[PDB]
C-alpha cells in the first residue's frame, strides 16, 4: 500500500474508528485513525483555510484551521517525517464523500517546501500556489472524481450541474513535481502548506471531509477509499 | 519540430550562421541565429551567473550574464511569447560541445513564473530553486549527456573522471512541472531565471555554449542539435 | 520640493491640466501631468487591483488595473528611473479628495525590490505585504489624513464613522523602511507593487485618485496637493 | 533594561557565567545564561551560515549551525515568544571582543516573518535579504563599532586596516523596519533568519560571539556589554 502522511479536515464522526463525536481535524500518520485531533467547529457553506507546516528540526507536524470572524482550531503531532516517508513524496489534497456528502471545494492551494543544506549556497526550495484551476491543469494529476475549472475551483469530489454535491465520491489532486523532503546535506529542512476550502452540504450531517496528505510519489486511491477513508487509506487500520 | 524560447552563452563563433566573431549571449526565438545579440567577456573557468526575465505587459524578453568583478552583458528583444509559444511548456537548460568543447556546469538555476489573474486572489506561482543538485533529481527529467550529483552539480556535457570535457556532447535538463505561461483571466505574466554556470576548457577555443530554453512541454533533443544548435535546433535556419 | 515617481488612479479628469475626459491610469514622473495615460473603467464601490512592475534593464514602467469580472488597463513609459529618483527612496500609496470625494480605502498592499550583483550570492531584497492593517502600524509612516485599522484597511483620506468620505483631504502611507534602489555591483534591479483599493463614492463624480509612488526618503505631504494633485506635487506643472 | 531573546555563537567559554567548557550555540531569553546550548565545532577563519526559526503554534525557537563539509549543530528551546517579547520589535545580529578577539563579520543576512490571520486574505509579511552591505545601508541601524561597506560585509566588531580584530569592541546592526510578531486575529505566526558570519583570530583563544537577537524596537547596547554579555545584556544575570 501507500505511505500517507494527512492532515485530515473530518468532518463525519466514524466514533466505530476513534473518530470523536465532532468534526475535528487529525494528524494522520499510516492510518486513518489520527494520531491527535482537536474539535473543529465546521462551518457549512462557509470558506475556511488550513495552514500545515513542519520542519525536520522540530519534527513536529502542526496544522491550524480558521474561518474568518471564528476561533480557529489547531492540531499538533510529534513525527519525524523522514522516518515515515520516502526521500522523494508528491503532495496532494484529498477528499470524500459516502452515504452523508458535501461540497470539497478547493478555491486555493499553496505549497512550500525547503532543503538548506551545509553548502553556503545553501537552498533547493519548491513553491507553487493556485488560486484558480483551469479546465486543463496540467501541473496536477487529478485522480478519482477531482476536476477542475469549474467557476476556476478543484472539485475534488463530485458535484452536479446544480451544486448538489454527490455520495460515494472519492477525489485526490496531487502536483505535478515530486518533492524532496531530505537530502543528506541538508541541515533544515521544512514545508509548508495552505489550502482554502468551502465544504456545504445540503444536509446536516455532512460528510466525509477533505485532507492534505504527503505520500509516495506514486500513490493512488486506494479501493474502496470513499466515505470514511478520505481517499488515503485502504482500510481503517 | 518543437518550438523554442532560449537565451543563449554562445561560446563558439560560428560566424557561416550569423554569430558575431566572438563570445555572445544571444536571444533565440524559434530559430538558432539570434535575433539580438551582445558581445560577452566568457571566462574560461570562473563562474558565471545568467538572469532571464520577462513579463507580458512589456513583451521584452532580457537577460544579463555577469562574472565576480567584471562588467556584465545583457540583451534584450521585444517579443510576445503568448504568440510564439504554446500556453503550457518546459523550461530548461541545455549545453552541448561539437568538435571543439568545455564543460557546460550548472552550478544553481532557480525560476519564478507568477500569473496575476483579475480575480483578487490573483496569483498563480510556480517557483524551483536548485543548489544542489542529487545523483537522482526526480523533479528534473535529463536528456542526452546530463547527469546530476557529480560535486552536487548538474553537468549538462559529458565530462571525464578527471574533468575533462569531451567533444560531441548534448544534454538538457527540464523541470518536471509544466509551467503555465499563460491563463485567460491573467492581467500580468512573468517569469525570472538565474542560473550559475562553469564553463571550462582546456582549450583556447571552447564550444558550445550553455541555454536557458522554454519549449512545448514534450520537448526533446532534436536529431544532429550536437554542437553549434546548442541541444536547440535540429538546423540553423 | 520632493522627487517623485507614481502611477496615478486618477478618477476625476481635470482637463484643464491635462487628464483625460476621463477616469484614467497615469505615470507620472515628476509632474502631475502624466507622461502616459490609459481609460479606466473605474467601478464606483468595487474592490480594484493595482500592479506596477519595473526593472532597471528594461526601464519601462508599466501598471496595470483591474477589477473582477472586467478587462483590464494598463499604461506604460520608458524611463530609467535611476536618472529620476535617488538611490535610497521610500514607497508609499497617496490619495486625495477635493471639492469632489470618494474613499480612498486600502485593503492590501504588497511591495518587493531585488537587487542582484555580481557577485555569485547576488542578492539584495525587500519585501512586505500587508493584508491587514492595524490601528498603531509602526512600519507605516501616515501622512496627512491617512489612518489604519478601521475594519483593519488603511484609508488614505478621511471617512466619517457612517462611512461618508470627506472632501479636501490627503493621506499617504510610506512604509518604514528605506528601499534600496541602486546599488553600484547591481546588474539587475526590479521592483513591483501590488494594492487592493475600494474607491467608494456617494456622487456621480468621485474624486481624485490614488496613488502609488516612490520618493526620496524624506517625502512629505506637499502644501496644497489636495484634490487633483493626488497628495504628491505642489503644483500642477 | 531591554528584553532580549537571542541565538548566541558563543565562541569563548565563560564557565564561571554558566557557558559550557567549550564553544556553543544557545537560545537566550532574558538572559546570557543560556536556557539550552549545544556543543559547536567553531572552525577559526571559515565561514558558517546559522539558521533560526520559529512560529506561534509549536512556540519552539530552533537554531542550526553549520559550515559546508562539516556536521551541524543545533539547539532548541520551547518559549512562547508572545509572552516574552511586546508586540512589535526590532531584529538585529550582535557581537562583541574582550579581552579575548575575533572578527565578527557578517557576509550575508535574511529575515521573514509572517502573520496569517483567519481572514481569508491571510498574510502579513516582511522579508529581507542582505548579500552585500553598503557603506551607507540606510536600511540597517548600525550601533556601537558596527560598520558596513567594507568587502561588502557588516563588520559587527572593529577591524583595523589591516584585518586585526580588536579587542573590547560591541557593535549591532537592527533592521531599520519595526517586524510585527503578534496580531490579535492572527492564527500563525512565524519567522526565520539566516546569516553567514566569518569569525576569524590570530588567537587560540577567540571571543566573544555573534548573536541573532529580537527586542524592543527601541533597543540599544547595555553599558558595559563588551566581552562575554555579547552587546546584548547588561549583567550576566
Ligand atoms: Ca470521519
Ligand atoms: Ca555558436
Ligand atoms: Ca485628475
Ligand atoms: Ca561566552
Ligand atoms: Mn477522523
Ligand atoms: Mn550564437
Ligand atoms: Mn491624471
Ligand atoms: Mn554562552
Ligand atoms: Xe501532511
Ligand atoms: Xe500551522
Ligand atoms: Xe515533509
Ligand atoms: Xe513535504
Ligand atoms: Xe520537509
Ligand atoms: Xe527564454
Ligand atoms: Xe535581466
Ligand atoms: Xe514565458
Ligand atoms: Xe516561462
Ligand atoms: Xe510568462
Ligand atoms: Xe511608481
Ligand atoms: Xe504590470
Ligand atoms: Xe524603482
Ligand atoms: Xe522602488
Ligand atoms: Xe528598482
Ligand atoms: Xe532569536
Ligand atoms: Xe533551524
Ligand atoms: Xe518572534
Ligand atoms: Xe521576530
Ligand atoms: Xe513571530
Amino acid at each position: 500500500a501507500d505511505t500517507i502522511v494527512a492532515v485530515e479536515l473530518d468532518t463525519y464522526p466514524n466514533t466505530d474508528i476513534g473518530d470523536p463525536s465532532y468534526p475535528h481535524i487529525g494528524i494522520d500518520i499510516k492510518s486513518v485513525r489520527s494520531k491527535k485531533t482537536a474539535k473543529w467547529n465546521m462551518q457549512n457553506g462557509k470558506v475556511g483555510t488550513a495552514h500545515i507546516i513542519y520542519n525536520s528540526v522540530d519534527k513536529r507536524l502542526s496544522a491550524v484551521v480558521s474561518y474568518p470572524n471564528a476561533d480557529s482550531a489547531t492540531v499538533s503531532y510529534d513525527v519525524d517525517l523522514d522516518n515515515v516517508l520516502p526521500e522523494w513524496v508528491r503532495v496532494g489534497l484529498s477528499a470524500s464523500t459516502g452515504l452523508y456528502k458535501e461540497t470539497n471545494t478547493i478555491l486555493s492551494w499553496s505549497f512550500t517546501s525547503k532543503l538548506k543544506s551545509n553548502s553556503t549556497h545553501e537552498t533547493n526550495a519548491l513553491h507553487f500556489m493556485f488560486n484558480q484551476f483551469s479546465k486543463d491543469q496540467k501541473d496536477l494529476i487529478l485522480q478519482g472524481d477531482a476536476t477542475t475549472g469549474t467557476d476556476g475551483n478543484l472539485e475534488l469530489t463530485r458535484v452536479s450541474s446544480n451544486g448538489s454535491p454527490q455520495g460515494s465520491s472519492v477525489g485526490r489532486a496531487l502536483f505535478y513535481a515530486p518533492v524532496h523532503i531530505w537530502e543528506s546535506s541538508a541541515v533544515v529542512a521544512s514545508f509548508e502548506a495552505t489550502f482554502t476550502f468551502l465544504i456545504k452540504s445540503p444536509d446536516s450531517h455532512p460528510a466525509d471531509g477533505i485532507a492534505f496528505f504527503i505520500s509516495n510519489i506514486d500513490s493512488s486511491i486506494p479501493s474502496g477509499s470513499t466515505g470514511r477513508l478520505l481517499g488515503l487509506f485502504p482500510d481503517a487500520n
